């Protein structure tokens, strides 16, 4: 799989994160990110995808060492961590054929796993609208604990 790059944008209080909602196969909420172009550097791809999906330019704010990276079914996803972005910032996606909505969410209220169906004696997991975000939540909380306490 081709690697994806994007960002975790936090507000000034460090309580809230910015998620985007896609369409169809991507119909739920996730961090902004997308596939790298041939010859494109990781930091440039992250700024390009976040700008297409949110209208906000991160280029002057990226720190090269500050990111969370996960491998999900053999595709690598790297999200640069971007704190301190005010909640009154005006976000407007570029690619509105791909992005339904853009909203701030409370980090303490977001799930860090889906729920099972053991009350129904049935295997698998119940649907969750945060499915794309969920794998990053626990690693984010651990990262913020260490850097900020
Ligand atoms: O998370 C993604 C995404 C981007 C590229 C992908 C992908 C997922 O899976 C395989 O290639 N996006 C894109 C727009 C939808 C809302 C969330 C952000």
């Amino acid at each position: 799989g081709v690697p994806t790059y994007g960002a975790i944008i936090l507000d000034e209080t460090l309580e809230n994160v910015l998620l985007v909602q896609g369409y169809l196969a991507k119909s739920g909420w996730g961090f902004p990110k997308g596939k790298v172009n041939k010859e494109e550097a990781p930091h440039d791809c992250a700024a390009r995808e976040v700008f297409e999906e949110t209208g906000f330019d991160i280029k002057d704010y990226i720190c090269k060492d500050d990111y969370i990276e996960l491998r999900i079914n053999d595709q690598l996803a790297r999200l640069y961590i971007i704190p301190g972005i005010p909640k009154d910032t005006k976000f407007n996606p570029k690619t509105r054929r791909e992005i339904r909505n853009i909203e701030w969410f409370s980090i303490e209220k977001l799930p860090c796993h889906r729920n099972d169906m053991t009350p129904k004696s049935k295997l698998g997991l119940a649907p969750n609208k945060f499915f794309m975000a969920i794998p990053f939540i626990r690693p984010l909380r651990d990262w913020l604990s260490r850097r900020f306490g």
